Order: structure tokens, then C-alpha cells, then sequence
């Protein structure tokens, strides 16, 4: 089964909009997920749908780009850094759950060097 998806909200939770998280969406996010790659990143991985029952029992700090961008549109950071920390979550737990030379992991390399590219361009 499937656990919830992480929060893309909470009430108690400090918030703030800051000129890097703004490019962190229009720019970062935005980009990232018109990428031939980006596909298998932009909503939560449904181990219901993919036969994956060991998922998250590998897995124990899931992240995704879906989830990353409802973050960024409820400012639900504090700071660009907090974001930047789910992204290399996302391909982190990519690089977990799956081996060196696969195709998942081929996509995960190409995306964040390109993640890496636009971080360099951070205002
Ligand atoms: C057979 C296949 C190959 C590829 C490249 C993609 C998909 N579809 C999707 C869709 C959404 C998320 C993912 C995903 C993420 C993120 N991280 N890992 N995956 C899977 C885990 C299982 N898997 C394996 N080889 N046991 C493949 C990679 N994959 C299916």
C-alpha cells in the first residue's frame, strides 16, 4: 500500500516567499518538468500502480517534483535551501531504491545536472 504523500501544507508550519524560492518555481521547477525525463518525477511514486510493495519500505523520506511544486505555490518553505533539499531527496532516493545503469537512474543523472546548471543561476 501506499502511505499519504508528504505535506504540501501545515498551518503551524513558518512560511515565507523569498526572490530565490520565486525562481525556484518559474524558473527551476517549471523547466525541470518539461524535461523528456521528467515523467517518473512528477507525483508521488504509486507503488500500487507500479507492483512496488518494497517502495517505501526502502524508502522512509519520500519526495517528489508534484510535491516540490504544491510546496513552492503554498510557500510552504522558509528558505531556497529547504527546497533545494527535496530535490536532492527525490534523486537521492532514486538512486536507493533502483542500481547504477538503469534506465530510472540514467534520468535521475541527466535532471539534476540540469538541477545543478539552474541552482548555479539562483538570483
Ligand atoms: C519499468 C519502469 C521503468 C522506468 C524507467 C520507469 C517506470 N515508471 C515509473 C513511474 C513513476 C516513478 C518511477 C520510479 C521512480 C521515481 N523511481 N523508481 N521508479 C521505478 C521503480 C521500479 N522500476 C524497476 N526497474 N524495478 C523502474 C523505476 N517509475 C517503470
Amino acid at each position: 500500500m501506499n502511505p499519504p504523500p508528504p505535506e504540501t501544507s501545515n498551518p503551524n508550519k513558518p512560511k515565507r516567499q523569498t526572490n530565490q524560492l520565486q525562481y525556484l518555481l518559474r524558473v527551476v521547477l517549471k523547466t525541470l518538468w518539461k524535461h523528456q525525463f521528467a515523467w517518473p518525477f512528477q507525483q508521488p511514486v504509486d507503488a500500487v500502480k507500479l507492483n512496488l510493495p518494497d517502495y517505501y519500505k526502502i524508502i522512509k523520506t519520500p519526495m517528489d517534483m508534484g510535491t516540490i511544486k504544491k510546496r513552492l505555490e503554498n510557500n510552504y518553505y522558509w528558505n531556497a535551501q529547504e527546497c533545494i533539499q527535496d530535490f536532492n531527496t527525490m534523486f537521492t532516493n532514486c538512486y536507493i531504491y533502483n542500481k547504477p545503469g538503469d534506465d530510472i537512474v540514467l534520468m535521475a543523472e541527466a535532471l539534476e545536472k540540469l538541477f545543478l546548471q539552474k541552482i548555479n543561476e539562483l538570483p
